[PDB]
Formats: C-alpha cells, sequence, structure tokens
DNA sequence: CTAGCGAAGCTAG
C-alpha cells in the first residue's frame, strides 16, 4: 500500500503549520510540495525531521521551489532537467522512494499566450517530456506529479468559453499535456473519477473558492504498473477551506498491491 | 487577492 499527496503550498514559510498538520493527520507515505518560495538554506529541515520525515528539496529565493518529504529515504535524487541545464529556476526534483520513482514538478505558469513566459513554458515542457521518457526507460513504477498549470479539458475549467484559448486552457498547452500522456502515463484522477469537476486551484480574487469556480491543474500521472494498482484520488478542499490558505488544494492518490 | 522584497509599488501567480 502507498499514499502520496502533492501540494502547491505557495510559500512554505507561511503554510508550514498546515504542512505539519497534513503530515500528522492521515499522513501520506510521500508528500511533494511546489512553490516553496524559500532559498535552499532556508528550508525547515529540523521541524520536519523532528516529526520523522526525510526531506530532499531544491529552492531559490522568492520563487519556485520543489520538495519531496517521505517516511523512507529518497534515493538517487536528481535536480532539474538535463535537456535544460542552464535554467536557474528550481522546478523539478526526482527521487526513488520505496521502489517508486517520484518526479515532482512545479511547471511553468506561462502568464499569457503572448508572454515570453509562454515560450519558456513550451521549451520547458519539451525538456520535461524528454526527461520523463528517459526516466520511464528505467523505472516500472513511476509517478510524475505536481502543478502542471494546464487544465486538460473543458471539464477542468469552471468556464470553457471565457477561458477559450487562454493560459492554462489553450489547445497548445493541452497538446503538451497530451505529449506527457503519450509516454505511457495515466491521469489517475480521471481514471478513478471520469466525470465531474475536481478543481484544484481557485483564484484568491473574487471569492472563487467560495463560488467553487476553479481549474484542475494539479495532477498525479502514473505509469501502467502504477495505474494497475491505482485505487483512489481525492482533492483536499478542506485544506483549501482553511484560514490564510494556499490557492491550490492538495491532491492525494492511493495505491496498493 | 496573496506573497516576496522591503519599505512602495512592481513581479509573480
Ligand atoms: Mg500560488
Ligand atoms: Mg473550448
Amino acid at each position: 500500500a502507498m499514499k502520496i499527496t502533492t501540494w502547491n503550498v505557495n510559500s512554505l514559510n507561511v503554510r508550514l503549520p498546515q504542512v505539519q498538520n497534513l503530515l500528522a493527520d492521515n499522513p501520506p507515505d510521500i508528500l511533494v510540495l511546489q512553490e516553496l518560495k524559500l532559498d535552499q538554506d532556508k528550508f525547515p529541515a529540523a521541524a520536519l525531521q523532528m516529526m520523522g520525515w526525510h526531506c530532499v528539496w531544491s529552492g531559490q529565493k522568492t520563487y519556485n521551489g520543489v520538495a519531496i518529504v517521505s517516511r523512507s529515504v529518497p534515493q538517487d535524487v536528481h535536480f532539474g532537467l538535463p535537456a535544460l541545464p542552464d535554467d536557474p529556476q528550481r522546478r523539478v526534483i526526482a527521487a526513488t522512494v520505496s521502489g517508486v520513482r517520484v518526479i515532482n514538478v512545479y511547471c511553468v505558469n506561462g502568464e499569457a499566450l503572448d508572454s515570453p513566459k509562454f515560450k519558456y513554458k513550451e521549451q520547458w515542457f519539451a525538456a520535461l517530456t524528454e526527461f520523463v521518457r528517459d526516466e520511464m526507460t528505467r523505472h516500472g513504477k513511476l509517478v510524475l506529479l505536481g502543478n502542471f498549470n494546464i487544465a486538460p479539458a473543458d471539464a477542468d475549467c469552471y468556464d470553457p468559453e471565457k477561458w477559450h484559448e487562454k493560459i492554462h486552457c489553450s489547445s497548445v498547452e493541452r497538446q503538451w499535456f497530451q505529449n506527457l500522456l503519450d509516454l505511457g502515463l495515466t491521469d489517475s484522477l480521471r481514471q478513478v473519477h471520469p466525470e465531474g469537476a475536481f478543481y484544484t486551484w481557485f483564484d484568491y480574487r473574487g471569492a472563487m473558492f467560495q463560488r467553487k469556480l476553479g481549474l484542475r491543474i494539479d495532477h498525479i500521472l502514473v505509469s501502467p504498473a502504477m495505474a494497475a494498482a491505482l485505487k483512489d484520488v481525492r482533492v483536499d478542499l478542506e485544506t483549501r477551506a482553511l484560514e490564510r490558505p494556499s490557492d491550490h488544494a492538495p491532491v492525494t492518490a492511493e495505491f496498493d498491491w
């Protein structure tokens, strides 16, 4: 059995208490985090080790930041994308936990389709595809998860017409998401829940979480042997409902053999 | 609207 949660925390300094409450109550075997927004030396290692967790992370000042936190030791830790070796933004970290290759990604947002950050998003997703393919040549059990900043289909958008060919929802971005699906990966949530709105992000503005209008952009993609044992996927809107919350909700997947 | 940086108003999401 194995339980893995992904969360875009948006500043790990701010929401560290909520991370520790997440690791205290029905804790997962693996928790990965995006948007730490703290430098490499500022990670709260001691506070998480006190509770019995191993941590491998990649951080920079102010932006980005990824982390893997697990009960067992994360082995063979890789930083970044080989096809993009000069990108200073800390967005990818991979490690093998309990024989399962975890690839944690905080994907480029893109801002706008006419923004330079969208070209950056394009190249970054290409490099990600190459890295994930090469990693899949070596690991039967693989999970590529995190904040993809891409709503796969219209059912992942509270409103497909105003988001028509807008950032997160454009046909190009969905073709990138499909490029990662074509390597042999399964959208685990859509396997367990083929129908319905399972939004994972709600804009801070306009009380959009209260209106329950958001996007499903936080995903857990799994290899074939992982989908064979895939049993459940849930969006922790309760964490999203907390005071001073992240705009993303945690997402958990549950497997067993 | 929130968070960072840093002292105000951009950048980023
Ligand atoms: Mg955010
Ligand atoms: Mg459409």
